[PDB]
């Protein structure tokens, strides 16, 4: 019912790159899901205390949000772009594994998540 250490935005010993890909995912597709209207429940780490969530990291073992992504393109915290679409990709599926078919939160996600495959889809050629 606790909840755990938010996941690493900062490590000094990992190897770092600014790319173009990189800066795409800063400015077009965190931009884009930052400023919907569903953004707001990924905006920061689950809380599970503040949102009565006591099973939330029980079944969640790798957490991710948009608040974690941001601090990670905006601090240079990846080498590639697979690392930082990883990231958004966990953050999507914690959410379908938690909650049941057809619930809002869902429904969020899933806009959310739309709009990350169309920007995807156009990824910049490094």
């Amino acid at each position: 019912s606790m909840n755990p250490p938010p996941p690493e935005t900062s490590n000094p010993n990992k190897p770092k790159r600014q790319t173009n890909q990189l800066q795409y995912l800063l400015r077009v597709v965190l931009k884009t899901l930052w400023k919907h209207q569903f953004a707001w429940p990924f905006q920061q780490p689950v809380d599970a205390v503040k949102l009565n969530l006591p099973d939330y990291y029980k079944i969640i073992k790798t957490p991710m949000d948009m608040g974690t992504i941001k601090k990670r393109l905006e601090n240079n915290y990846y080498w590639n772009a697979q690392e930082c679409i990883q990231d958004f990709n966990t953050m999507f599926t914690n959410c379908y594994i938690y909650n049941k078919p057809g619930d809002d939160i869902v429904l969020m996600a899933e806009a959310l998540e739309k709009l990350f495959l169309q920007k995807i889809n156009e990824l910049p050629t490094e």
